[PDB]
């Protein structure tokens, strides 16, 4: 019971060998990642990486003959890109004569925080916020097959919104979003508070913030970010970050108080993704949700950045949960599904019982 | 030394397990084929077939652990379609820890008639005519890496030309071309001979024959094929087939007599493909080329229709020739090449020495 896992949906080519010692613990043997170089197609990249990225991951891992289950991403994404990992996984499966479990990409993200505790700590009736550079979704899980989208982005994601409006302020590094947070947190008190930069049910909107900041900048004193002093650009950065997060909080507060019947048994909140790394977002979440009466008490869990960002360990974990708790295996004639819905996880063709 | 071979370039999904008993003989263990149903994308078809088409081909064959070399089509064709076989072959290779040899599709066709005699009877300095529904090429091989295109189609192929102009005559079956030959050969003497239907260096042209037949039909008596008697449509079918073949012969006669230095050591002619099944084409080839003085004497070889039409056995054979006579193996980072030239066989990236 050594799980070979693959992630080939976006730009990250991931290969990870897991070790399931018993049905109570799951330490990770090996984990590889190769991202697309940018100033080369994603499908061609994955197709050229997967092969040599698995042999090295098998040479460095326990054994090449010790693999018992092959997990791969059948999930949402580019068909051509994820066919690279899928057809390769079929090749491993046929050659070793072992099962294949085609995993939903988003299911990996939602199930990943359960691996460390062997699906115990984030107990089945739970609620989750997926704040990344690509996602912005508020999901309620009732079981591994049941998932309810309570609030999702109709515009762009937080990562993009904070990176786009952050670029207007002057920041231009590798991870634009966190550099702004580090600038605000270098000296939180030294700000020009005088610079008052002041700006349906199941939806989030972010594409307006960049447009609203530019109008706020043209109305107020100066627009030239290069000439602007450090204290003034810090009161702007604080206020933009405050408004972006106030919108998320206000929509989570709206969801919880509107239908508390769905949240009667939720005892754990999971904030996963790139933006979860923000200490203000964390403190805002824990402050507001913990004081409201109608809202049920929570226990906030912030997973590591390695597991949060697209990796293969999550596919290997979600596959473990499906092979064990549902006892299902994907058919060998499996094909990529571009816009595979999460509720349409077991409705679509390809499932075969192992029980 | 059991070769797993794959063909996923066009519409035929092929998987074949070969048995190399010694470096003197090569009997074929298993061979599978699944073609695209037509009134479903070719890439999606190959991607869904390859997996289950290999497991059954491995269950019915000798063993699943007995495979020593993995041959696959890297050759010309649809990138998405042939990625299905390639990524799958990588999966087998990585899993079994065995070599991979990415084969040129056209090299399979040219090398296939050597398998039965273990590369002896069609001796190295040879000339070949590839007359199929997709090809119409006159190739000279000097070694397995050296190939000279002496005459090729600039329009459409013989198979298409005979099927398109045959359809104008009334035939509408599964294999249109051969049905016309069978109609001409049912009673070759009963024809209306009075119906005289009368119609640069390295090139063949066929798209003109259909247009020239229609003009010949409008000029002569009647066009309505339904009302037309069987004897008259037989003199048309004979004359169209005679003109199509006379053009091929005249261009082969031109090539040989223009540069006889290239043909000083050629002792064998190989006519392979769908149109090679025609007895008149065969008799025309053997008559004309055998009476001309400047042209070197030939020994005509007509391979079976199974090996001629797109299959995986040829990839497994061409791979055997490359692994043995050249001692080369393709790298695991291999990717599909859409318009891979035959002279650019070893010039392109991906080759690694096994010696
Ligand atoms: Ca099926
Ligand atoms: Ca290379
Ligand atoms: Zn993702
Ligand atoms: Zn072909």
């Amino acid at each position: 019971y050594k799980v070979l896992a693959i992630e080939t949906s976006c730009d990250d080519t991931c290969v990870s060998v897991l070790d399931r010692f018993s049905k109570s613990a799951a330490p990770n043997v090996l984990a590889n990642l190769k991202d697309t170089l940018d100033s080369t197609k994603a499908h061609i990249h994955h197709q050229a990486r997967i092969g040599p990225l698995t042999e090295r991951a098998l040479i460095e891992s326990n054994a090449r003959e010790g693999i018992d289950l092959i997990c791969v991403t059948r999930g949402p994404g580019m068909p051509g890109s994820l066919s690279g990992g899928l057809d390769f996984a079929k090749g491993l499966a046929v050659a070793w004569n072992k099962p294949l479990i085609g995993v939903h990409h988003m299911l990996g993200h939602l199930l990943i925080p359960r691996m460390g505790t062997n699906g115990k700590v984030p107990q089945f009736p739970f609620v989750s916020l997926l704040v990344s550079g690509g996602h912005t979704t508020f999901v309620l899980s009732r079981a591994i097959d049941d998932h309810e989208i309570l609030c999702d982005t109709i515009d762009i994601a937080v990562g993009d919104s904070l990176d786009k409006c952050g670029r207007e302020l002057g920041f231009k590094g590798t991870m634009i979003a966190r550099e702004m947070e580090k600038f605000i947190n270098q000296d939180i008190n030294d700000q020009d508070f005088a610079l008052k930069l002041e700006m349906n049910m199941l939806s989030f909107s972010f594409s307006a913030f960049i447009t609203a900041l530019r109008t706020n900048l043209t109305k107020l004193g100066k627009t030239e970010i290069q000439e602007l002093p450090e204290r003034e650009i810090r009161s702007i950065a604080y206020q933009v970050q405050e408004s972006v997060f106030d919108h998320i909080i206000n929509k989570l507060k709206h969801v919880l108080k509107s239908q508390p019947e769905k949240f009667k048994n939720v005892r754990e909140f999971v904030c996963s993704g790139g933006v979860s790394s923000n200490q203000r977002l964390r403190t805002k979440l824990e402050t507001e949700l913990g004081t409201l009466n109608s809202t049920s008490f929570f226990n906030f869990y912030y997973p590591p950045m390695d597991l949060c960002s697209d990796n293969s360990i999550m596919i290997g974990w979600a596959g473990i949960e499906i092979w064990e708790s549902l006892r299902l295996v994907s058919d060998l004639d499996i094909c990529p599904i571009r816009q595979w819905p999460l509720n349409d996880l077991l409705s679509v063709d390809g499932w075969r019982t192992d029980q």
